[PDB]
């Protein structure tokens, strides 16, 4: 809330390249409403700020010291968001872990983005158990991990992705899961 200062909810997109985290920004680039200046993939910029529902979704963080919140602050719990991208049957790659291991310990929710799920389904449950293997129990299961079985290409789950993101800005203001 804004009572304790409305800290900008930086929705950091994490996962790994192959899972299609670029596809997220790319597909979402084809459905922008505000942005900054340039949402093009060039190392001076790239990500942007999306105004859906008019909630300030600032995508991608600025790695000054640590990617996802510099690890030296316990008197300032920032509203960082861990978007955890996945892809069909891959589950969790190295980067998927090192980001979650880094993320989960800030007392922040994490959001699986099952890419390539626009098929019937690779194996959600298996993949989901990989997440809860890092103790990221899905919200289906009652942990703190929002599983979005989406698609950026078909543009089905792209919608459902932001739907879950803002859902976080809703429930985190109250009590989250419990």
């Amino acid at each position: 809330g804004s009572h304790m200062v409305e800290r900008p909810p930086v929705v950091t997109i994490m996962g790994h390249v192959d899972h299609g985290k670029t596809t997220l920004l790319d597909a979402i680039r084809h459905s922008k409403v505000t942005e900054q200046e340039a949402g093009g993939i060039t190392q001076h910029i790239g990500a942007y700020q999306v105004t859906v529902n008019d909630k300030k979704i600032t995508f991608l963080d600025t790695p000054g010291h640590e990617a996802f919140t510099t690890m030296r602050a316990r008197g300032a719990q920032v509203t960082d968001i861990v978007i955890l991208v996945v892809a069909a049957d891959d589950g969790v790659m190295p980067q998927t872990v090192e980001a979650i291991n880094h993320a989960k310990a800030a007392n922040v929710p994490i959001i699986v983005a099952i890419n390539k799920m626009d098929k019937p389904e690779a194996n959600p449950d298996r993949v989901m158990q990989e997440l809860m293997e890092y103790n990221l129990v899905p919200e289906e299961w009652g942990g703190d991990t929002i599983f979005c079985k989406l698609s950026a290409k078909t543009k089905e789950g792209l919608d459902h992705l932001l739907e879950m993101i803002l859902l976080v800005s809703e429930m985190e203001e109250l009590k989250a899961n419990p």
